[PDB]
């Protein structure tokens, strides 16, 4: 049974939960509380599992994999159907570019451990600017790549990164009015079963 | 002729230059000076090319692609040989995980625009801690995945990310003694032609 180390409120974990649900893969969750006392991401045990001290980490087929996108691509290659990546290389480049923009160009800057180093007074502003600067660019890219979803008319890895990042944007009270395409796609994705069963509000570690 | 927008001293651009050289793809460089007066990454023109205002961006086969790894995977899928990714999915997950750790978990935190927001007095320390915390974890992963190179005995995308990040580590005067495996692999990679012809010191925008 695959084991996913996750935190119900982490955008990075939600990306993998969506992929596991779309792929119909049953998995066990081992929650890692990122906020209580330095959180468990620093306990001696989790650190030995993932030295970067972050979630998600996935145990599957007898191996341990860190990095949400590396995990999602592993799942795409090992359980092909239903596909999370298109067939055409140019459309695959749009999916990867959008995925990397969010996961490597926006989220890292508003990651908890970076916000802790920034100082309470500047946190909200720091997170907001990382997100508005990233969405300013993403919304422009989407004008070109988007159909029903981020790239064309099928759900892809880029969409698994857009939904969690938008929830983050809502948490930091970012005004999404400047981004109608992101918002439109976000709404369409949220009604899908894979984005509901994997939601932060329905995890085993979600507070009662 | 493919066009690469690059800055000779940017680690992200160096990753793509290495891939273009390994693939034997001839390309034109259009330098974007990241430091002179806010640098050209903010000029009205570059911003219209890449709204994230970062290099590299690659024009090839009639399309424009941003995000160094999305570009490298596009090149791997369109010019298969010589390969930058192994065949076995579990080894491909090690390559992607190491690549994402560096490109999404270390570099973003020491990126110029983040360092500008941090303040001169804290910059060196901020960049150093992003790198030592990332290398502390990478060196542990390598104990498991490394052969001659990051993953096994062939050069892969993870290696194209390790070399530039190590140069960054040298620039910020990070002590690499705690990481013998990273250092060992770095030395072995640097003697390879693809990592020399693509070096920061041999670009059209390198100062005379
Ligand atoms: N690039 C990594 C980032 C993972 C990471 O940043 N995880 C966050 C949750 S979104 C967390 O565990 N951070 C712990 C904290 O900052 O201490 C991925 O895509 O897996
Ligand atoms: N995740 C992007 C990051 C690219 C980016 O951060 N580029 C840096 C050079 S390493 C730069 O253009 N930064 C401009 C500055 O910070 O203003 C990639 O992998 O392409």
């Amino acid at each position: 049974k695959p084991i996913l180390y996750s935190y119900f409120r982490s955008s990075c974990s939600w990306r993998v939960r969506i992929a596991l649900a779309l792929k119909g893969i049953d998995y066990k969750t081992v929650p890692i509380n990122l906020i209580k006392d330095g959180g468990q991401q620093f306990s001696k045990d989790f650190q030995a599992l993932n030295p970067m001290k972050q979630v998600p980490t996935l145990k599957i087929d007898g191996i341990t994999i860190h990095q949400s996108l590396a995990i999602i691509e592993y799942l795409e290659e090992t359980r092909p159907t239903p596909r999370l990546l298109p067939q055409d290389p140019k459309k695959r480049a749009s999916v990867r570019m959008i995925s990397d923009l969010i996961a490597g160009g926006i989220q890292p800057l508003q990651n908890l451990s970076v916000l802790k180093q920034v100082g309470e007074e500047m946190q909200l502003t720091w997170a907001q600017n990382a997100i508005t600067c990233g969405f300013n660019a993403l919304e422009q890219i989407l004008q070109s790549t988007a159909g029903i979803y981020c790239v064309g008319d099928e759900v892809t890895m880029a969409d698994l990164c857009l939904v969690p990042q938008v929830a983050n944007a809502e948490r930091f009270k970012v005004d999404l009015t400047p981004y109608p395409t992101i918002s439109s796609i976000n709404k369409r994705l949220l009604v899908l079963e894979a984005f509901q069963v994997s939601h932060p509000c329905r995890q085993p570690d979600t507070p009662t």
